């Protein structure tokens, strides 16, 4: 049913979970996480949702860890030449040539959203759909304590972050012992080091300078009190309106796979049925 | 590849013209055209365009003349039982099922976007997604001299109509010489006839009191300078955001087929690649 893999890249190990049994028409649903987070702390949650599971069992699920942050792993040496971000997208088809897998559709948080996206342009042919959550297609452009609280930041507004509920405190736990801390900081900031998407909005008058832009349907994700909120509107005002939607979340604001699984199912569903996939879902 | 069929129905005879040949699980590009027009006047203009017959070589193309609209159609006889839009819609499934067509995706007119939209929700499962040029889901809401001049001022908005008198002048010939002028104004009274479409914005936490949508990727075309931008604009607002996208084609009047072909085929390819279908440029 399930099964792990340590699948050998030219950039390095990435370790994926595969979830279900997929045939060779029909694509999977590949998952890549956020920084501070994992597949588990990330998605779970959300993929072993009540509503989620009627719709993952027709298809296979493959959960891609980022190199050193999945559970368990051993530390990197101190000067180890972390993957970039393009670098951690170009890991991504040689997972799809190791488990016989002819295309994906893509949920990404954040970091995993950017590298999906990089994927996507990189590769049309092998992503049919992505839903991307939180994602900024702009470089950081802000380089200068603590990486727990710099990476909560990234995560949860500041309203939000300051309160301190149940949830801050339990993603605090999650950052801080889940993940290996040497790794988590190379991490940080391969994804911190991004560059541009270099993707702007084409106008149908003539082809726009040859500037590139996501080819697949894409659902972007946001929560009302994120602080990528500015980010995620600026990405869909330079992708292609009749096939991109934006997903604004009400009283919403980091993770809203975990905080509003309910309400990101029902968007996940309609978003597969668009694409003509799981039509008898009643 | 050419082929016209007058296919049998329980509300009478409907005149199709398929082009190419289906084949290998790939839908047929199904079109109905508006009052006042028949395929000819409606899509001949926009599929023998440079940048559409590279769609339709890979699709198969089956043009629906609406019951007595067809070219040489002999009157109907006065007080004829002409069918309702909501029978007109009911006369789709024996057209797929006489052509042995298992799915369409379908280009509509005015009142054939309302016909191919009451269809796509009676039979969501033959409907893969709809392109709906100047949609009105809304009925008229009221009751009635010249017909040419009524349906004219329909397809053409006030600035437009005595702008470019070359498009309004070949069109009033259209109206009022290629058509059986006895059943135009049976076709005309039908779609002044239309109830409700009765389709409502699905809520993402809410059930809607069980109000129905288009399950089907949709995109929505209507001109800047267009009579019909309202009711399509009205028509998007109750459309699920998630499957639904709005072109509001700029310096683009009643008819962007005819008008603005080039803009309208590229909106129609990146909507095709949506959908998983054609790939590669083109």
């Amino acid at each position: 049913d399930c099964q792990e893999h340590d699948i050998e890249t030219t950039h390095g190990v990435v370790h994926v979970t595969i979830r279900g049994l997929p045939k060779g028409n029909r694509p999977v649903i590949l998952t890549y996480h956020d920084i501070g987070l994992n597949h588990k702390s990330c998605f779970n949650a959300f993929f072993n949702f009540e509503d989620m599971q009627e719709i993952t069992q027709h298809f296979a699920v493959c959960h891609v860890d980022a190199p050193g942050q999945q559970e368990g792993a051993p530390s990197f040496p101190t000067g180890y030449q972390y993957p970039t971000m393009d670098e951690l997208a170009e890991m991504l088809p040689p997972v799809l040539t190791h488990l016989s897998l002819k295309s994906i559709i893509g949920i990404g948080v954040g970091a995993g959203a950017y590298i999906l996206s990089r994927f996507a342009l990189n590769h049309p042919e092998l992503v049919e759909g992505l839903v991307l959550i939180n994602v900024d297609p702009c470089a950081k452009g802000w380089i200068d304590t603590n990486v727990v609280d710099i990476i909560l930041a990234h995560h949860f507004g500041q309203e939000e972050l300051q309160a301190n509920l149940d949830l801050i405190q339990t993603y605090r736990m999650h950052i801080a012992q889940d993940i290996n801390q040497d790794n988590l900081q190379l991490f940080l900031n391969s994804y911190n080091g991004r560059r541009d998407l270099e993707i702007e909005r084409p106008i149908l008058g003539q082809n726009d300078n040859k500037s590139k832009t996501l080819k697949c349907s894409t659902l972007l994700v946001v929560g009302d009190n994120s602080p990528a909120v500015e980010a995620v509107v600026e990405c869909n005002s330079r992708l292609n309106p009749i096939n991109t939607t934006l997903l604004k979340m009400a009283d919403c604001g980091g993770l809203p796979q975990v905080v509003q699984p309910g309400k990101l199912t029902e968007a996940f569903k309609y978003f597969l049925q668009g694409m003509g996939y799981i039509p008898s879902a009643s």
